[PDB]
């Protein structure tokens, strides 16, 4: 059975998005496809692995600049982190 899991730093990203006034239904939404392993994922969310210093984790886009940096492994799903480009790579 696959673990679902959130970094630390996930769940202040969450609170920043809520305090930032972001849509948290389409964050729900994506990160409840992904704990039902509904894969794949639709294409709107652009989905695909990183590279660099996120390598081994995914990228999928819940807007233009707002970004879910995830794991998914056979073992564990990982929300690591969520938030702007800058903030998330820069």
């Amino acid at each position: 059975q696959r673990d679902i899991e959130y970094s630390g730093q996930y769940s202040k990203d969450v609170k920043l998005a809520q305090k930032r006034h972001k849509d948290m239904n389409k964050l729900k939404y994506l990160m409840t496809l992904l704990i039902n392993n509904t894969l794949p994922l639709p294409a709107v969310y652009k989905d695909h692995p990183l590279q660099g210093s996120w390598k081994g984790y995914r990228d999928a886009h819940v807007e233009p600049d707002w970004i879910l940096i995830y794991k998914l492994t056979d073992k564990l799903l990982r929300f690591e982190r969520t938030g702007t480009h800058a903030a998330l790579f820069g």
